[PDB]
């Protein structure tokens, strides 16, 4: 049983950080390219 289920352990953290691999790329390259740029306050209208 032991073998069977760390085997399987090791694959759900293999996984895991290919997951997170990924992720903190894809959070890094958004910033850096489009929502980082000097965020534009929200502001209210009444002219529209």
């Amino acid at each position: 049983f032991h073998q069977s289920a760390k085997d399987l352990l090791d694959q759900l953290k293999l996984y895991e950080q290919e997951q997170f691999d990924d992720w903190s790329r894809d959070i890094q390259s958004g910033l850096s390219d489009s929502r980082s740029g000097l965020c534009i306050e929200a502001s209210s209208r009444i002219m529209e």
